[PDB]
């Protein structure tokens, strides 16, 4: 495949023959790419950064760029880990890591869409959608299946839960739970994200018991510490609850409000 | 004029030969660019663009790019229309439509600050301001002279109407109504428009004529539905008053809540 | 240092020996720029940069570009003054002034992150921090180490006072009021930039005069004009507190809501 006359690639990175590159685009040192990935024209693609197979770079994107950290020493080597057939829009922005050992990291089949962000050490794994204008700090974590709107932010150390979705303009300064809605500024907890769990193919049976679940957690007019010991004591629960239990108990920042 | 050394502009894009083309900027294949338009540099106008007179691109500008729609077949020649007198400030982003008989279509004398967005599909008509950072989803609708201020998400399928503004921050999820303002997250319908109104040169007799549409639409103590029977059962309207009522009963979302 | 090859850069710029410039970026005439800037790819320097010491344009920044102002007259030959130890962003966008004696002002060791907007007219002092997609309209004006977070607007007139602190999505319409917090839309007041004061090192007994004088204006039920009456007749103030007295007083706006 094409590298541009015009594009400016450093002879130490290193690219998988198909590989093509648009005009004007700007590629570093230290940098790995894999089979099947497209680049367009002025995308910077910064030292430090392992991109996986057909991945696309539109116009203008810039991925590895230095952290927006005034305490971060750049003179680090530090790296940005890119997995497989992900889709960053124009001028979207993503910030490597701030240590050796912590990397910024995306996983497979993510679309970032134009003028995204995705600040220093965020991990995110499969299958997200970063809407249009929306920000992630750093730290920030995503799993899989997450939908965050457009012009949303995230505050740094929060963590988003599995097939969630966050609506246009909020304002996420807490956790994101499993399957649910969140919203408004200040963002609540609205409910179920029932349209994402259904698009996912959960069978009625995991629907309904992950609705079960956040009936006892949000509508049973109890604490949540007592709601997830009730949980627990009441049998073997299925991987989905087992999971919004364990992310209820392990939250650094706590989980958002609900409504 | 004068097309710059360094832009790359694909033989078969027709060009009048007035048109300036700055430093670094691609012009594609099954491109249309009538007399006057200004490109700058690093602009990019892609397959599919059709562009009248008088139209300035400014630096970073991106016309008629990918639809962020998962679904859209991208084999497909699709269009991106633009008419006359249009200013699309700094990495501006317009989004070319999904199918053949459905171009993205932007008007005459619309003004597209810095960062903001179109989405694919949306039809816009003349006079309108996108202000800076502020998103469009797909398929959203613009009248003429309406105002979207800065960083402002309007939801996909929703209506706005002439003469209409909506305030910074506000997260539109269904239409905004003619000659009105509306704000907040949730947004809500606050007011006339009375600044775009004055501005715009309606006599005192419409002005009045479109507040008293309102006031039995809001100010009443009745719902929407008879309100819109009442105005029609009132006698022989003027056209503003006659497009309220028009635009109320063909919204697909509804219209905003009133405050 | 080192100007790159395909830099396009005006015979009549003014830079010093030591300053740099990436791949692919624009330098106008009447530009000056002083010891030690680095210039990265893409960026973009307009006629009337007036650029001080030490700093640093990432890719794709643009820098005194056309004010977002319809009845401006784009002729005039108007400026952007930057002071030094300034870091600008990626994509990152500062507007030039719409007076020959009205710039658009730019203190030193301010940070401007990513797709930040500066508007026409703004007046900026020293240490500031505008996060990731946050816009100020034209004349804005921030004081010493205001921190301004991510994708806030700040309406045209506002005064943002030193050491403030403006949170994730904020809708500014009136003043930020110094060693303050505003938060929401619609935006208020929250309380006191603890945060921002400590890590300023002001001592426990200014920090404390501070809160004296926000309780007597917030939390005496009693009004702001009785209230800073209240605090002149107390006896001799410490500098921070004739500020906040005078800020009040000054207000063209009004200042922001309290909580
Ligand atoms: C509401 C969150 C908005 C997220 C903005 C994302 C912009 C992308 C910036 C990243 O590329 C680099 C950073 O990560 S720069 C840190 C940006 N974060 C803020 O501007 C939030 C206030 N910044 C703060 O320092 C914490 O938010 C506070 C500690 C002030 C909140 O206090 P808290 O943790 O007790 O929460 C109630
Ligand atoms: C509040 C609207 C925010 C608008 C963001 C504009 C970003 C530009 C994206 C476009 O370049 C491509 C799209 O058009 S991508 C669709 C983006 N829209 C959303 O992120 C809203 C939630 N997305 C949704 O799927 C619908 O908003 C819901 C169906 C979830 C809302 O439910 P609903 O229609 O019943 O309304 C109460
Ligand atoms: C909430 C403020 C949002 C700030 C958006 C910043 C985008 C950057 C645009 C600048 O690069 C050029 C301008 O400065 S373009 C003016 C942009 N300002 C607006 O979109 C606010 C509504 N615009 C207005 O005209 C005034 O906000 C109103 C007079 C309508 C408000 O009325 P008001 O002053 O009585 O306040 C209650």
């Amino acid at each position: 495949m094409k590298i541009h006359p015009t594009a400016i690639i450093d002879p130490k990175a290193e690219l998988h023959e198909s590989v093509e590159v648009g005009p004007y685009s700007i590629i570093e040192g230290n940098v790995s790419i894999q089979e099947g990935t497209i680049i367009e024209g002025h995308v910077k693609i910064c030292a430090g950064s392992e991109i996986g197979k057909f991945n696309r770079f539109h116009q203008g994107a810039v991925i590895g760029v230095m952290p927006q950290d005034l305490g971060f020493n750049q003179q680090l080597l530090t790296k940005t880990v890119i997995g497989d057939h992900n889709i960053f829009r124009e001028y979207s922005n993503i910030h490597k890591g701030t240590k050796e050992d912590s990397p910024t990291v995306i996983g497979n089949k993510n679309y970032f869409m134009g003028n995204s962000h995705v600040g220093h050490d965020c991990i995110l794994g499969n299958n997200n959608i970063l809407t249009h204008g929306a920000v992630l700090a750093g730290h920030v974590t995503l799993g899989n299946f997450a939908f965050i709107s457009g012009l949303v932010a995230v505050h740094q150390f929060c963590f988003v839960g599995d097939y969630s979705m966050v609506a246009g303009l909020a304002k996420v300064v807490q956790d994101v739970p499993p399957y649910s809605t969140v919203d408004g500024n200040p963002s609540t907890v609205v409910g179920l994200n029932s349209v994402g769990m259904k698009r996912a193919g959960f069978s009625p049976e995991v629907r309904n018991a992950i609705k079960h679940a956040y009936k006892v957690i949000y509508h049973s007019g109890i604490s949540t510490r007592k709601a997830l010991d009730e949980l627990e004591a009441s049998g073997n629960l299925i991987e989905q609850v087992k999971y919004i239990i364990k992310f209820f108990r392990d939250s650094d920042r706590g989980v958002t409000n609900h409504r």
